């Protein structure tokens, strides 16, 4: 007989755990280059994401990677869906909802329209 | 200083399950992994970011850790048929164990101080 454990916090802890590194820069391995600021973040994590960032990220070897970002990419919009791909979470204000959908559009992020918005 | 009041929302409730599920086909698949745990003579392929976030052992083993190719011997404390199930836990979030294997599986997860096994029906002694 077998003994089964499933743990509903588990996913999401590990996530966190990934966060709190991201924003200590501790154990990331890639810098992203978007609109000349600088991101750190685990190249696993973003691809795990977007068939986008899979394909960008996969090749890689050197040393200390970093990856500069195309133009229709934005600072503004990135910012927020970096952190959402960490979190599962997004919070946008009037200033930045727009750049993040577009962002998310190049990105390629399949269900991240208008229409996925509530209100708080 | 945000201008406009941030209250436009979206939260999934599937995201990290999805995330965990991609990083668990990278391991398989080993693409995209970053260390190789050498444990009682057998190969792992995983996240060096992973393991530190499912384990203090791991954490502390790997937090200067930021050479590219990263090999890492465990002791003898730490066996295959211990952390093997221990590993697949990390990456799925699902431990099964049997008669055969949950004492060498429990004190396997004791050594590495492994997170998210306190709501289990498992006793640590």
């Amino acid at each position: 007989p077998m003994y089964v454990y499933e743990s509903t916090v588990h996913c999401t802890n590990i996530l966190l755990g990934l966060n709190d590194q991201r924003k200590k820069d501790i154990l990331c391995d890639v810098t992203l280059i978007v609109e000349r600021k600088e991101f750190r973040a685990h190249r696993a994590v973003l691809a795990a994401c977007s068939e986008y960032f899979w394909q960008a990220l996969v090749g890689q070897t050197k040393n200390d990677l970093v990856v500069s970002l195309p133009e229709e990419v934005t600072a503004r919009g990135f910012g927020p869906l970096l952190q959402f791909a960490y979190t599962a979470k997004l919070l946008l204000s009037r200033e930045n909802i727009r750049e993040v959908i577009r962002c998310a559009e190049f990105l390629r992020m399949h269900n991240l329209e208008d229409s996925c918005f509530s209100f708080l």
